[PDB]
């Protein structure tokens, strides 16, 4: 089952609604006015240079970053070339990267939502057409459609009446959310 | 003006390119070798900036150190371009050392060509020379490199050129030696 983290920030915020404001604000952080654009710039492969347990991205445009977690794996050259692939569990987004391999892996300074327990697994065989390449690419330039869909799908697995249109607290009436 | 550094003695500047970018293409061109690299890469420390960016290959161990003040615009306005201070083209063959350690550095550095004065602002995008030079490298293809070096050692010399021997550049003022091992 797919486990969701929330800010109280959001408690009445939908899936989508929230995904659209952090997909507006590492587009540009006047989405959110107010904030300075001054996270250290870190980010990549926990451990890396191309495989890890993390994939870190702060955007450059602001400081809204995300952090996926499983075990994950990008070909650079090799064919099927520059496809990440291997098991996406878990997606958290928000504001400024800390951390790295050193401090045990990467956090964020302000965590606002995080997608966990996702069960997402894709094969290097399916190269860029694998759904936790296709996910973690629209993050990288803070397109978060690719992730909506998976999202979506994920708790109609649940419950055929949840979306990404139910809010925050309606998940966690349903027991899958839960407000940090 | 340009400085370079080099086992290498009687060669041309399009001999030695014409070399490492074979054994950069594939670990057949230098009979012999074989490839133990712990396969590094990267901006140091980058993410997507550094003083050094440093990459492997990967059918051999054929690698570039890049030096300066780099920088890399991923999806930023103009998209994939790599720009910046490129101050020297180290050459060398194996790429060791770190971010962690004190710089990027190889460990039988073959040729540096140090000091290039090439400097490209980020509105000139994947036009410009630095990026054309570095990326051209993350191929093999060097061509656009020896480009800047011939038009480097004419202004000292018009008779010189990168047809000419190694010796002829370091007699003339423009290059010392380092050894072999
Ligand atoms: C983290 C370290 C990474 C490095 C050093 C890297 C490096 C590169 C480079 C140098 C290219 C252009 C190569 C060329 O066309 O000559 C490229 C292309 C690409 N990369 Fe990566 N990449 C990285 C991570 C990722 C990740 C995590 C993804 C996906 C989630 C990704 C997806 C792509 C895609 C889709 C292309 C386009 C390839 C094409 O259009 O032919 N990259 N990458
Ligand atoms: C350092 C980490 C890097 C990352 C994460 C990265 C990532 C990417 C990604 C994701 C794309 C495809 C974007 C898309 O599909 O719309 C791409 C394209 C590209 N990358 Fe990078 N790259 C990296 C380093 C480099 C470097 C060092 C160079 C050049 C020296 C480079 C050159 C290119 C080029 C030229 C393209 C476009 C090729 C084309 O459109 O045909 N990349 N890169």
């Amino acid at each position: 089952s797919i486990s969701i983290s929330y800010s109280t920030t959001y408690s009445g915020w939908t899936v989508a609604d929230y995904l659209a404001d952090w997909s507006a604000y590492f587009g540009d952080v006047n989405a959110r006015p107010g904030q300075v654009v001054d996270g250290s710039n870190t980010g990549g492969f926990n451990p890396g240079p191309f495989d890890g347990s993390q994939y870190a991205l702060k955007s450059t445009a602001s400081d809204a970053a995300f952090i996926a977690g499983g075990d994950l794996h990008y070909t650079l050259f090799s064919n099927p070339s520059h496809t990440l692939w291997g098991k996406l569990d878990s997606i958290a987004l928000g504001d400024t990267l800390t951390g790295g391999a050193s401090s045990g892996g990467y956090a964020l300074d302000s965590q606002e939502v995080s997608f966990s327990n996702l069960g997402l697994d894709s094969p290097i065989a399916q190269g860029r057409d694998g759904t936790v390449h296709k996910v973690v690419y629209g993050l990288m330039s803070g397109d978060s459609s690719a992730l909506q869909g998976q999202i979506d799908a994920l708790l109609k697995a649940v419950d055929p009446s949840l979306s990404i249109n139910s809010t925050f607290d309606q998940l966690a009436a349903a027991g899958v959310a839960h407000a940090t």
